[PDB]
């Protein structure tokens, strides 16, 4: 009776989850790109308008993949040609549609190949870069002005991000930031003269004879990183007889002593913005305010308006020190810092006041700040249930920490218990984005009372959909290891019957700050494999794992590839002695770090795992880029950590492979997790005598995901699985 | 009850073939190396007299990789520290020993890194290659005179080939030559500096933390080709001027009209060189013969004196233009060409006289000249039982081409059909080698009358040890196609039933002029398959193979990838009909160009394998080296050839692959088939949604030859056929 979720299913997507992505424009409306034209709706009453149709630009030569309304209103951004690079950088072109005589700017237009642009704050006014440097146009058709002369391919960056600042800093390729109201334009300007270059060979199609080989400026771990300059520039003061004046903001000197980053910039005020600088040893952190000086033209920072974050038992953040969220004078703001009990929590500061007062408190972390208004502060948090793997949408009142409501737990208890929110420019109104257990919803609500407007999405369709296929069920629970919970999930086969016993499949992240059980809903390959191949799919969320507090976090620190490989096979052991779990038939796979985790395990000698997959994996430390490795890590030094660096490779561990069957993948063209990673551990279990599996795939890169690479890589392993598991 | 050949077996080399490597020193004399102290035979006898004894080269602290005896014997090089380059290129460290004062020259020591050193033929004069630059030592112990002043690593190279002329042309990395006196040292110069790189990654060990980029000069089809110079030097007067004068040698005006090649060098007399040089488009070659005018002291090359040597149905030669063999007075050379039948045999020339005459039959072929003496022509040649798989050795009268002698045919005609030869300096001896079908077997022999003087090695032993095991037989035979018959391979499992089915592998390799189906007997991963797994390991030698006429070896000129795939799809429907084949367990494997058909015929949707493993294979001919490419294909261009290099490429037939299982393998560092080549059938492959197996090995070459790689590639495959044929 009816059908399983098969393998064609998941790769040809037939069971599409919809979405509703708004982008809110003003604090009253929201432009729904839908998917002929986009539409304006007003977020009070529920009437449409059209804001462009579809055929607007029909003859406009051109497929276009994006558009970027300015906060005018008055002009349209239209990107096009567009060429992906890194995880968030790329170049393309623009063209500048007037809305007012709705025709398309055609003089001083935008630069082909453009790096980067982004309208101000407020007016229609323009920054970009192009060949590594900044230009400014104050109105669309008129000539940009040229604000940095230094830009240099692979050596100086202006306003954009070098690879490792691109990846784990600012996750983003943007370096530019235009103040409030857009008088000022703040950057980075990155340097790599001395960085060394990752080589690798790209293929590209057929006819290309020769091969070329791609060299992109890379740190890895322990070498010399780009340096930074951070600068701002008064728009309003910028002529076209003279060229514009940068004003640089540097130090703080306790960060000046030696090699350091810049991992936050957020504006105050009009005429204050915060800088928080980390120390490349990311124990120490220092959070600088610095002011206009009006009869000086330069910037102030002064000491006593700093602010100190320092971790002794880790590193400063999940990922990174938090960003701030100022008031309305911009004399106090709150962040998400640690606790006395390693617990992450908001806290309340004054700009001027070192010691700041936590305005929440738990065992259970706060998410993000979503919103802060002079009455309330908005907030996502796993306090709900005690469930960590949860997300609910909160708001304290700033006069009394004791009035806290949550308001999406309650909304629909069984279906939502993971939530994402979206506010309007002034936080009127908010869309609710429930992304499991059950199906996706999407709802509009008010904030004076927080009522709730109306669905804008509820997946009805899909639900009649699945209502035909065997849908696996899920499982989020836990187990008590040394005093403390940890979390798992498992995807169950339909129909699961605790007396037979099933295959079982690791899926595997763990990395620090990781979450792997959670109560989100995915159709995904694990959905297949259950559903299909009645295979459970568990996950687990051991030492090193995120969002329950720092005791946990901070577990892995400096000791990379050792508590959550355990965790990860002592996790297998107990799901191996759960009744209905197929001992001689227990697999894991992972992805990056998870590729990395997943060979650890293969190769622990534990003889819990009969297989397993690892896709695109970091093998050694050495090889990984500086930020992200060096975070956890320590230095690659005698020194400091050399010795763990060197204990914790996947390639000493290769004899013990001898008693697994392992599949290796790795796109050629990967920039972030080079495929030399794998490269070496394919060669040590050779010069070790163990047959394995393996694949490459020739120019993609981490992702592995351009369609048909992405159709392949599930079916190769499916195959691999089932071999294993038949 | 008895047992196999093993993976095991074949991999820890458990059963070895014994040889018998001889180094003559003289007419009646050779050297026997005994792993431990080399020896010095009297042929006429057999006496023993050592050379050099087990430890003279102790406390050297150095692991001694190979020696060179001086040709006067008073002196000895040591090379050690050796780094292999290419496919015959390599970087080492040398040494010299004094045998009469039994000390070890430490002065004026040749450096190290060397990447080429050779004794003159008489006496003890020595020349060397570092850095790309030529040097020539008159004495051990004497500081060596620097000869070029040019060579510039991966741009100008002295004495030395660049990648592809060392690759595709002489088959070696030496580029000078001696004269037979000492007198003269002749050298190439390459230019490579408008060839295009190869650019590829090396990883290293572990401890390197970013990888390397490995750049060469490689000329893909069309591409800039890298360009030549020949010059002379006279070694006796080094010591009478100051700076070497190296005199050129230009022309032919044929071919400096446009792209050429140096072909072949080889010296006739004491004072007369010869050269071919063959244009880019391979049908046409030019010999030069020069004379030392040693009034002018330069080299005159009359041009009334040069040879055309051209083919109107294809190339020059099997792979090259054949090397000439003079007479002693420099006036008349023997030499093998395909006659008006298509077949190469062995015609006689005047260096005065454009019209050579045959002195060899017809439909067979002689595969090289032996030896020459005042007296006889030797020679080697498959015209035995008409089997172009055979090998023997044939003397031919000088006087009389209708008096032709075998040498071999009779020793032994059911253990040996395939042999080598191994002449005395005045070819007054010679040690006949016997490759198979039956284990080896070497025969020292007089030339006067041909006598055999005794057995050198037999392998009795191996003989012995493998009368315990089941080994597998090897069936020599052919099938017919279009009227013409082609020969085939067949290793059979031990005690072999017609009436059962056994699985097929084709093992092929079908490029052209090659040849797979022979009476070799090897100890090999087939002879594993059959033994153990009994699986029927077939080789067939289609159109384009070699060794059988222009007719056959030609078939595919400017049509690479056409009937050399159809042939071995053809000879396998032959043999799944043959009755004790099994029709739905046929698979086919290959390296190299053999990985090309493989994945060109697994691309054919001919439905007839099951599966098939491609190992380094070429994948569209624009990526692989212009001098083998063009040779086949003529240029990648509208005007000529560019349609076909098209339609041969393994990716255009991607979405056939869907009904066959398909292991890709390769080096990602090899510098001869790109691992680009590989990159681009699985990018096809993906971009079809194929499923296949992969298998990359890190910083391996085209040979994989590691000992590690070389068992773990070995291992590997084993897995997947015997997977694909539901043994295990
Ligand atoms: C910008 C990202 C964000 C952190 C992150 C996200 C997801 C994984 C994850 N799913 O494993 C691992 C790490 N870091 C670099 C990265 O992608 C990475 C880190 C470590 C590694 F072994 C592979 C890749
Ligand atoms: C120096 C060799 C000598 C001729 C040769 C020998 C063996 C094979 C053979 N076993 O296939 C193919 C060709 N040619 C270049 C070469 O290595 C080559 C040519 C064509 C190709 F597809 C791959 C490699």
């Amino acid at each position: 009776s009816r059908k399983t979720y098969t393998l064609t299913d998941y790769l040809k997507n037939t069971y599409r989850l919809k979405l509703y992505s708004l982008r809110w424009i003003s604090d009253h409306e929201y432009l729904y790109k839908q998917e002929n034209n986009i539409l304006v709706f007003n977020a009070e009453y529920g009437n449409s308008s059209v804001f462009l149709e579809n055929s607007t630009f029909d003859e406009f030569g051109h497929s276009i993949n994006d558009y970027s309304i300015s906060p005018d209103g008055q002009f349209i951004l239209l990107e096009y040609n567009y060429v992906k690079q890194w995880r968030h950088s790329y170049t393309a072109s623009y063209d500048i549609y007037d809305l007012n005589k709705r025709q398309l700017i055609t003089e001083e237009r935008i630069p082909n190949n453009t790096q980067w642009v982004t309208w101000s704050p407020v007016g229609h006014k323009l920054a970009y870069v192009w060949n590594n440097d900044i230009y400014v146009k104050i109105e669309p058709n008129l000539p940009s002005y040229r604000i940095t002369w230094t830009g240099k391919e692979d050596i100086i960056y202006n306003g954009i991000t070098d690879w490792v600042y691109e990846e784990e800093v600012f996750s983003a390729y943007s370096a530019l930031w235009w103040s409030p109201n857009g008088t000022f334009l703040a950057y980075a300007q990155f340097n790599d003269t001395e960085v060394p270059l990752i080589e690798y060979s790209f293929y590209s199609d057929e006819s290309l004879q020769y091969p070329k080989t791609v060299r992109v400026p890379y740190p890895k771990a322990g070498a010399v990183n780009p340096t930074v300059k951070f600068f701002v520039v008064n728009t309003d003061s910028l002529s076209s007889v003279t060229n514009a004046t940068s004003i640089q903001i540097t130090a703080p000197a306790s960060m000046l002593i030696g090699d350091h980053y810049l991992c936050d910039v957020t504006w105050a005020t009009q005429e204050r913005i915060s800088l928080q600088w980390l120390r490349r040893i990311q124990n120490y952190s220092v959070m600088d305010i610095c002011d206009y000086d009006e009869s000086s033209g330069r910037w102030n920072c002064l000491v006593a308006r700093q602010h100190i974050e320092m971790s002794t038992t880790g590193w400063v953040g999940r990922f990174r020190p938090s960003e701030p969220h100022f008031t309305l004078d911009g004399n106090s703001f709150y962040k998400i810092i640690s606790n006395e009990e390693g617990y992450r929590h908001i806290c309340y500061f004054q700009i001027d006041k070192k010691d700041c007062t936590f305005i929440t408190k738990g065992t259970w972390e706060v998410i993000g700040i979503e919103a802060l208004t002079s009455d309330y502060l908005y907030y996502i948090s796993n306090e709900y249930k005690g469930m960590p793997g949860g997300r609910n949408l909160y708001k304290i009142q700033l006069s009394d920490y004791t009035k806290v409501t949550c308001l999406s737990c309650e909304l629909n208890p069984e279906r939502c218990q993971y939530y994402s929110v979206s506010f309007s420019k002034e936080a009127k109104y908010y869309q609710l984005r429930c992304s499991g257990p059950g199906l996706p919803l999407y709802t509009l609500h008010s904030s004076v009372n927080d009522k709730g407007l109306r669905v804008l999405e509820d997946n009805s369709a899909l639900d009649k959909m699945l209502q035909n296929v065997q849908m696996p069920s899920k499982k989020l629970d836990f187990i008590i290891l040394n005093e403390t919970k940890f979390w798992y999930q498992m995807i169950l086969p339909p129909h699961f019957d605790k007396s037979k016993k099933y295959p079982l499949l690791l899926d595997v992240y763990a990395g620090p700050c990781s979450q792997k059980a959670d109560t989100v809903f995915r159709l995904n390959w694990a959905t297949y494999l259950a559903s299909t191949e009645n295979i459970i799919v568990a996950s687990f969320d051991g030492r090193g794992s995120g969002y329950q507090g720092d005791k946990i976090m901070h577990a892995i620190n400096r000791r990379l590839g050792t508590f959550e490989v355990e965790d990860q096979i002592e996790a297998a052991r107990q799901f191996s002695k759960m009744g209905f779990v197929d001992n001689k038939r227990i697999a894991i796979w992972g992805w990056s770090y998870g590729g990395y985790v997943t060979s650890m395990v293969l190769g622990s000698g534990s003889g819990v795992f009969k297989c397993g997959i690892a896709v695109a994996p970091v093998s050694r430390w050495e090889y990984y880029d500086s930020v992200y490795t060096e975070r956890y890590m320590g230095l690659p030094t005698p020194e400091d950590n050399l010795d763990h660096y060197r204990n914790s490779t996947v390639m000493s561990r290769a004899e013990n492979f001898k008693q697994v069957e392992y599949l290796l993948i790795h796109g050629t063209a990967d920039d972030n997790v080079h495929f030399q990673q794998s490269a070496q551990i394919s060669k040590a279990l050779v010069d070790v005598g163990v047959d394995f599996q393996a694949m490459w795939y020739t120019d993609e890169d981490h992702g592995i995901a351009s369609s048909t690479a992405h159709q392949h890589i599930y079916t190769h392993m499916s195959h691999f699985i089932k071999q294993c598991f038949s």
